[PDB]
């Protein structure tokens, strides 16, 4: 109940929400059905339009017209947004010269620049260029200020999990708004685009930035519109809420549009349709500057124009349906389109079984467009699996596809030609940012960045300090031309121990074989060196990685690579190696081939042992510094120790030989010379971030040899690759990726097929950045190189997407 029966007089756009069942006058009293009578009369009046016209100049104030042109207007926060234009001969703030903003100026009383957040609903990136003609104050805005070519968003690439991504910082699986549509079985309760649910403040999670702002006492203009509420009175708001007392004055606002969204649904994302959605967002630009610059505003606000999401032509005619594949259609629940979400629609049924319904949806078709995946299966890099309200079963559709469950749920739910929410990675879902004012730098263009970075600058704009979030605080200084972060590199939290010669060869019973006995101070001189570390400025290019956890763990030498190998995991963490474009790519040698040697520097109680792979018939095992890439026959020894070897399922294998054989070599001669660390990694519980040894879930049969989740490998360079990357004396190029260690190819269509045809494909699919290793190990990289820490954050935000040019 809401007694609609107080009123609005003097509250209309209140920024404090009044509680039920009080009558509401806040810019969501819509949505909520519970305006006062008379909200619509007072708060939102449209006579005479939104423009002053030569005949309004100067006329008496008549309080029922949408905006006013009268002489007192100034001074009361609500001319229309081209009174000083019209009447007092101003040029529009487009048509200005763009003049370097190196200070705010600001009116006094004004303690900070007031950041303003103008949030486009699915502008895609090449708007940006495509639309160039049609938007000048935003072309204004992008040339004049900060931008980039275009800004990641999260995935799923959906409007409520973007902007809320926007807004707090956070991966969907931490926010909890992992869709547009959800089920939480915890609550039992579904949230839906339309109705009431979506209200409850359970489902929206961490701390969003007006929220952030509020406790830390800086006052938050409310960022949510009702959709009736038209573009040019939300601007007027914001320029009237700008008007206020000092004491009374929020910092921050944001505007919101439903365009193009609307629009690129109907008629696909560059339908001819598409070109008055866009002008029309200019013009409401337009008026927010020519409004702030009757302000005196316009050198004062940092604004950011950012985008939630792009949009791709999909159409009615490309849909999959699972009444194609599975047999039992009618006892699973689907969450349809873009992406697909399957659960049993009974709980009660016990003949429902996921294993049964990924294998029908595995490989089927030719040109199947859609994998089926268990979450914790999907690329690390989309980190969607860690909340209860992801479905165990995943569905990655290709872009420009739906999935649907049954033919029917499309024609009795063609209409629509444009959708998005696929893969993050695609580059018609990339979406835009452009930052202008005195924080942000002048006429620079910045590389591709990820929205979960945005909430750090925006707290940073404010002089806030951010809730804990998925951003990497500093990466984004390059942004800003004051108020940066300065972050301190995190403290090592375990000191390696540094391991001589300490056991004879006799005293380790592993099971392990090796033709290595068929034997001179020249040599033996050298060797000794190289044990020492006495390569280890070639292979170790950045210094060696810092653990940031409680463990135990040695530093291991060799000629051709070294390694930080972990006495609890019985593994490396990291292993580094340099190869140069020149390195030559050898094989294994047959006297060699099951050749596994005891590490002497190492305890046999902290070995692995060969028994325990030949007993397990599922698992095999692999090298982390490959033995093709030894610099000479006698160094390739060093490959065969029992502490460079990690267990691998022989599907596996198939991957890693290939990559370790072809790739490896194929990068350094492309990249002038690569440096490698890889390691495995271990997330059983799929929350991104590294198992304790207690989360285990899977050991080699028989031992204690944990079995990795996943298998990385950061590949860096130098950017100029005129310099070799051993000799690298500026900015640094690097690729990673994170392999999923899984006992069959079945994410790889065509594995049947020469490696050739299907492993750098499958290693595309799972790039990933520096950070995303560093939370999935408790490492911490490039501890030592020549540059700056922001400089070196942004590189460990970098992904390499292998998409085409934008
Ligand atoms: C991206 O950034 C985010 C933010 O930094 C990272 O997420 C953090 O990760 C931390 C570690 O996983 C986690 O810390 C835990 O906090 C527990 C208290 O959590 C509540 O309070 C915080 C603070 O206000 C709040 O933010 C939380 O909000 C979550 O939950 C609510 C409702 O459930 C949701 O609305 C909201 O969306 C959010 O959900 C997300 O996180 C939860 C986990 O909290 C997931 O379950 C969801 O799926 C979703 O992703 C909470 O309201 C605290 O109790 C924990 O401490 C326990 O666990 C450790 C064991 O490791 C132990 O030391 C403690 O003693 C304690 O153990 C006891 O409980 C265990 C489990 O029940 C039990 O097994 C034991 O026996 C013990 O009884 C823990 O410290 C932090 O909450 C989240 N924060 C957020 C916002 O998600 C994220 O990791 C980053 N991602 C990457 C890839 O880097
Ligand atoms: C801090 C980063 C800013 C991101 C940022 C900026 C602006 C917004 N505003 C909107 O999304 C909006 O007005 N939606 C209208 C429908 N609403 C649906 C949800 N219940 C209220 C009505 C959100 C996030
Ligand atoms: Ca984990
Ligand atoms: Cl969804
Ligand atoms: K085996
Ligand atoms: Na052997
Ligand atoms: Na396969
Ligand atoms: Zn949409």
């Amino acid at each position: 109940w809401t007694a609609t029966s107080g009123s609005c007089k003097g509250r209309c756009f209140e920024l404090q929400e009044v509680g039920p069942p009080d009558c509401r006058c806040d810019n969501l009293c819509k949505s909520y059905s519970s305006c006062c009578h008379d909200f619509d009369e007072l708060c939102l009046k449209t006579a005479r339009g939104w423009e002053c016209t030569k005949d309004r100049c100067g006329e008496v104030r008549n309080e029922e017209n949408a905006c006013h042109c009268s002489e007192d207007c100034l001074s009361r926060g609500d001319c229309c947004t081209n009174y000083q234009v019209v009447c007092k001969g101003e040029s529009h703030w487009v048509d200005d010269d763009c003049e370097e903003i190196k200070v705010p100026e600001c009116p006094a009383g004004f303690v900070r620049p007031p950041l303003i957040i103008f949030s486009v609903d699915g502008f895609r990136a090449s708007y940006m260029k495509k639309g160039s003609k049609v938007m000048p104050n935003i072309e204004k805005l992008r040339s004049c200020g900060t931008h980039a070519p275009y800004m990641r968003p999260v995935y799923p690439t959906k409007t409520f999990p973007n902007l809320y991504t926007l807004a707090t910082g956070l991966y969907p699986e931490s926010h909890g708004i992992v869709g547009n549509s959800m089920y939480d079985p915890v609550f039992d309760a579904s949230f839906h685009l339309r109705g009431r649910e979506k209200f409850n403040h359970r489902w929206w999670g961490g701390q969003p930035l007006w929220i952030t702002a509020t406790k830390q006492g800086v006052r938050a203009g409310t960022f949510f519109w009702s959709v009736s509420i038209p573009h040019e009175r939300r601007i007027l708001t914001i320029l009237q809420w700008l008007s206020l007392p000092d004491n009374e004055r929020p910092s921050v606002y944001a505007f919101y549009s439903e365009q193009p969204d609307f629009s690129g649904h109907k008629y696909g994302p560059f339908g001819p349709e598409m070109t008055n959605p866009l002008r029309e967002i200019d013009k409401t630009v337009g008026q927010l500057m020519d409004g702030l610059k009757q302000l005196r505003l316009h050198r004062c606000v940092n604004v950011i124009f950012v985008g939630d999401h792009g949009m791709e032509d999909v159409t009615c005619d490309r849909t999959e349906f699972l009444s194609n594949y599975l047999t039992n259609v009618d006892d699973i629940t689907l969450v349809p389109g873009t992406l697909g979400r399957i659960r049993a629609k009974s709980i009660n049924n016990s003949k429902y079984d996921p294993k049964t319904i990924i294998a029908a949806l595995t490989c089927k078709k030719p040109d199947q467009h859609f994998k089926p995946y268990m979450k914790q299966h999907l690329p690390k890099r989309l980190h969607y699996a860690n909340n209860r309200r992801i479905e165990d079963i995943h569905l990655l559709v290709d872009r420009r596809w739906h999935v649907a469950r049954k033919p029917l749920d499309v024609y009795k739910k063609c209409f629509f030609q444009g959708d998005h929410g696929f893969d993050n990675k695609v580059n018609s879902m990339q979406t835009v940012f452009v930052g202008y004012g005195p924080t942000f730098k002048y006429r620079t263009k910045v590389p591709p960045f990820e929205n979960i970075e945005l909430y750090n600058v925006m707290c940073d704009l404010l002089g806030l300090k951010p809730a804990p979030n998925n951003g990497t605080h500093g990466s984004l200084n390059h942004l800003l031309r004051t108020n940066t972060f300065r972050p301190t590199m995190p403290d090592e939290v375990s000191r390696p121990n540094y391991p001589g010669i300490m056991y004879l060869q006799s005293e380790f019973d592993l099971g392990c074989t090796c033709d290595d006995k068929v034997e001179n101070k020249l040599e033996e001189l050298n060797k000794r060196l190289h044990t020492k570390g006495s390569t280890k400025e070639r292979h170790l290019l950045y210094g060696r990685p810092a653990v940031l956890y409680r463990t135990s763990y040695d530093i291991l030498y060799h000629t051709d690579f070294e390694s930080g190998y972990s006495e609890i995991f019985l593994m490396p963490l990291w292993t580094s190696y340099t190869i140069s474009k020149q390195a030559e790519v050898s094989s294994i040698p047959e006297h060699l081939t099951n050749c596994v040697r005891p590490d002497v520097r190492v305890s046999p109680g902290f070995s692995q042992n060969c028994l325990a792979y030949k007993n397990d018939k599922q698992m095999s095992y692999g090298f982390l510094f490959p033995p093709y890439l030894s610099s000479s026959p006698e160094a390739k020894y060093d490959a065969f120790l029992v502490t460079n070897m990690v267990p691998m399922y022989p599907a596996f294998k198939r991957v890693w030989a290939y990559f370790q054989r072809v790739l490896v070599k194929k990068y350094a001669s492309e990249r002038n010379g690569v440096n490698v660390i890889s390691g495995p990694i271990f997330d059983y519980n799929y929350d991104g971030l590294r198992d304790t040894e207690d989360e285990i879930k899977q050991y080699v049969e028989g031992s204690s040899i944990p079995v990795p989740t996943h298998y990385y490998s950061i590949i860096t360079s130098c950017l100029d690759f005129t310099q070799p990357a051993d000799k690298c004396d500026g900015p640094l190029s690097v690729s990673s990726f994170i392999l999923p260690h899984r006992p069959d190819n079945d994410e790889s269509c065509n594995s049947s097929e020469d490696e050739s045809k299907w492993v750098e494909e499958l290693m595309k699919m799972h790039t990933a950045r520096v950070r995303d290793i560093e939370h999935l190990t408790g490492l911490d990289f490039y501890r030592k190189t020549s540059r700056s820490y922001s400089e070196i954050l942004t590189l460990k935000t970098y992904l390499h997407t292998y998409e085409s040019e934008i």
